[PDB]
């Protein structure tokens, strides 16, 4: 009610820089994250496995083209797909998803 | 009367920081920006949620337009889906809205 949400956020402190290739421009993207998470128990999973979280945001990161990040549409297609990458790495791994999703608080590409 | 209680402000201390780009230019934006919230339990809550709220404001802004931000009318339209978008997202997370409103106090284009 007023003491009782199980939301918690779980800070990536580092933040994620990556080169992403274009047909001109190799380019550097930085990207700050944090983990949104409900309850004590997947706030304790998403800290602990937190190196295989960071190496998950990478992949799919990586993965993105230069007019995915510059599009609105490429934009929540690569926020929503680093949600659910990392709710698939941590299902092979424990068997659970663990986090509700991704947030983004910052994201400069140059 | 509830919105009777008093106002509040939250500072967000990070400026916003984000791209944008059309039929016209690419270019920077900075916002710095605050949260008008009413009663000492919303303003715990916008503390508290700050991630996510830092997260609706980079997400909203990602999808706005270089033309939406050179018109006066665009501008306004934009402070208000801000604050829409924070209230959706904090009703969805706690089911309260949280803030007043979201109140820019530097906006440029650079």
């Amino acid at each position: 009610a007023s003491d009782a949400s199980p939301i918690a956020y779980v800070n990536l402190p580092q933040a994620f820089v990556f080169n992403v290739t274009g047909d001109s421009r190799d380019r550097l993207v930085q990207i700050k994250a944090q983990l949104m998470v409900r309850g004590a128990e997947n706030e304790e999973l998403a800290r602990y496995h937190s190196p295989l979280i960071e190496s998950s945001l990478l992949s799919t990161f990586a993965s993105a083209t230069v007019d995915q990040l510059r599009s609105p549409t490429g934009r929540v297609e690569l926020r929503d797909r680093a949600s659910e990458d990392i709710k698939a790495a941590l299902n092979a791994a424990v068997g659970k998803p663990v986090i509700e999703k991704v947030l983004f608080t910052d994201f400069v590409i140059q």
